[PDB]
């Protein structure tokens, strides 16, 4: 009776979102502790049941008018394509939607600040994957890849998502069909035994428990969204302290995380104790990535003296390599699906005499 | 832990496409059987858990620009207007679905042909409380009512529809603000203690748990939906006997029903029983209503001798009474979303030797 019985079980102290389907975020006094974060731990959004997958009989569909059909089982996706291991943070599109909550009421699942999470993933490059089925570098016109996964709507479409057809093929794109996350086995909530990542762009292209990819000129595979976000700006949240938390005088360290779309690097975060009138510049802790290729987040810190019976509120922003910013205030950013929500991060904290 | 878990029962037997949250419809067998649909069979469209609502502290506001607010009890809506009573037929976008998913995969749940249902609603007119709260006959402009239920997204976003306000204040439209279905007091699953009932308009719009009503200029409260759907074509179909039977040789009575949108009588149910090659003209059995205020579905029927070991493909199609006509087959009129699922209904049978 119950879509959601075969299930996998979660790490206990998740915030849950939604139970059936699973959605749900690490709480934020973990979320920047350590720059991989541990898979247990790493965020989940499913829009339908986990597919329980038999590993030996998966097979990965490739198709495209100028391909030729390919029936990939796993044994063949990690032995025939060289194995390449990509860090990449993945961000929900709704990440901090519950800040756009408070302004005006929206649609959808109030995200806090952990709608985002960070992995090494492992897999074969989709690049290498499309050109073995006779995919050429270039095509004349506008191409896109779409994927498809194994979860089905009741109404029998597909969970499926599209990227361009240059970033599907582009070398430094770093589009991989990942089979690994974290150095063990795809978990079955992130994607069992195959998922697409892809480095830069909103969470909801990296499908999940892959069944097919096809290749199509641009106007069958269906993109969710039936323009869509693909690329996502500059992000940065405090992760410590907590709002509302009474922290003792004296030294104060104030920890989070940013991150910019597009493999764009973040080269400052600021960091404002007193609502944004003054600003110190943050130490900030990443993988240094080649130019472009900047796919997962800097962890920050700054320590500070804090006063005894003072009211503090610490906003924090993000530059990256590109020299974009962050709005300031939610109310000019606001829309009805709370998506795209990267305006200043304020948390308001009082210092105990 | 279960956001389902205060929802009412349901009586067994029903056809249920989600059970959290509800949706479901009566067994096609029944369907025809009354011309009002009982209360335990009336097809159910929930998007959320079902409300919780004490009777005696509930409210319904309503609020516009040139209005003034009102906070009427349940009590007040009973004996403060006339109570009117209006039969009308509510079909769900989606009705026929299933038929469009087999074309090819869409997106929603696939109900079959019975996401439609019939019921005599007694309230107030939304007219009557409009006028009541200062509202004139006509604005100059254009202007929408809109309406908000109490069952919320997670998000915060209640459910909400709207509709135009000439609809909302036409005396000939009918626009209630029901307490009563079918001689009793609303069910939960239909709405308890107040609906909006909108006759000749797709199911979307008669808001269910009514908390607030809206007078708004077109372009806060928001319609769902974010041109949309409001009134509905000529639909119909056949009910008996189902596809696959097997019927005995001699006479067979074919049952079905038929409706449009927007008040619109059904003038005439033709019938074939060879794939569509010869017609007949079924009897209609209906509620015969005043013109342009044809509400409620027709109920039709014909007997027709079948000779022992031959194939039927019976096929249904409806006139209205402004002359519009069915779409004669699904794929022309296919869409993602599988709404306005309105082709020629068409069902296999064999009859025995
Ligand atoms: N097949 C499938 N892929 C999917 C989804 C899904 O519901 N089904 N959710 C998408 C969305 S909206 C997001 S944000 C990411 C989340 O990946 P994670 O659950 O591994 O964090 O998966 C994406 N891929
Ligand atoms: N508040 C509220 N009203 C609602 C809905 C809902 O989910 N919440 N569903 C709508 C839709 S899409 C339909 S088809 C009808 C179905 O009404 P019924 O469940 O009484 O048949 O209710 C409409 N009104
Ligand atoms: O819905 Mo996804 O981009 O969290
Ligand atoms: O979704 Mo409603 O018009 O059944």
């Amino acid at each position: 009776q119950d879509p959601f019985a075969g299930d996998p079980p979660r790490h206990p102290g998740l915030r849950v979102n939604s139970q059936k389907p699973f959605n749900a975020e690490p709480p934020a006094e973990l979320l920047a502790e350590r720059f991989l974060t541990p898979n247990e731990l790493f965020f989940t959004r499913n829009h339908l049941p986990v597919p329980a997958v038999e590993p030996s009989s998966y097979r990965l569909r490739v198709d495209g008018p100028g391909g030729g059909t390919l029936s990939l089982s796993l044994a063949e996706l990690r032995s025939r394509f060289p194995k390449h291991e990509v860090t990449a943070t993945l961000q929900s599109a709704g990440n901090r939607r519950s800040e756009m909550s408070r302004v005006r009421p929206v649609k959808g699942l109030p995200w806090d600040i952990g709608a985002i999470s960070t992995a090494r993933w492992g897999g074969a490059r989709l690049r290498d994957v499309l050109l073995h089925a006779g995919f050429p570098e270039e095509l004349q016109g506008e191409w896109h890849v779409c994927f498809e996964g194994l979860d089905a709507d009741p109404g029998g479409a597909p969970y499926g998502a599209s990227i361009p057809y240059g970033r599907a093929l582009s070398p430094a794109a770093d589009v991989l069909l990942a089979y690994e996350m974290n150095g063990t086995e795809l978990p079955r909530d992130h994607g069992f035994p195959v998922r697409v990542v892809v480095p830069g762009v909103v969470g909801a292209r990296s499908v999940k428990w892959l069944r097919r990819v096809a290749v199509s000129p641009d106007e069958p595979c269906v993109d969710w969204d039936t323009p869509a976000i693909q690329e996502l700006p500059v992000q940065s949240a405090v992760t410590q302290p907590r709002p509302g938390a009474a922290v003792p005088p004296g030294e104060l360290t104030v920890k989070g995380y940013a991150w910019s779309g597009g493999g764009r690097e973040v080269v400052r975060v600021d960091v404002s104790l007193d609502g944004g009138r003054t600003w110190k510049v943050a130490r900030l802790m990443g993988d240094k990535a080649p130019p472009g290729r900047a796919w997962a987040w800097a962890l920050w810190e700054l320590t500070v003296p804090v006063e005894a019976g003072t009211e503090l509120e610490i906003v924090c922003k993000a530059v990256d390599s590109s020299y974009n910013v962050q709005p300031d205030s939610v109310a000019p950013i606001w829309n009805l699906r709370g998506v795209l929500s990267t305006a200043w991060h304020r948390v308001r904290v009082s210092v105990q005499d």
